[PDB]
RNA sequence: AAUCUCUUUGCCUUUUGGCUUAGAUCAAGUGUAGUAUCUGUUCUUGUAACAAGACCUCAAUGAGGCUC
């Protein structure tokens, strides 16, 4: 059940962050996401 | 196999990896210095008589059969 545990756990915290993912290139746009967040 | 999903925060989670004469130039009837080879013609009599792969045994499989 441990072992269960962490990997749904994982699974959750994995899938979450996919989630957030989703919502001229894909590193340019981090970077001036990055520089809003900044500003 | 026991819950799942959305917003707002916190985490940045594929989230700019040196230097110098901003390295230099937006460009030249080029000059200069090396390393090679050529290119091409062109090719080597007739007629008659007479004569003639299968199977078996031993065994690294070849020798023998008035054999077919």
């Amino acid at each position: 059940k441990l072992a269960v545990s962490l990997q749904s756990e994982s699974k959750k915290r994995y899938e979450a962050r996919k989630r957030q993912m989703q919502n001229i290139n894909d590193k340019n746009k981090q970077f001036n996401e990055k520089l809003s967040r900044e500003s």
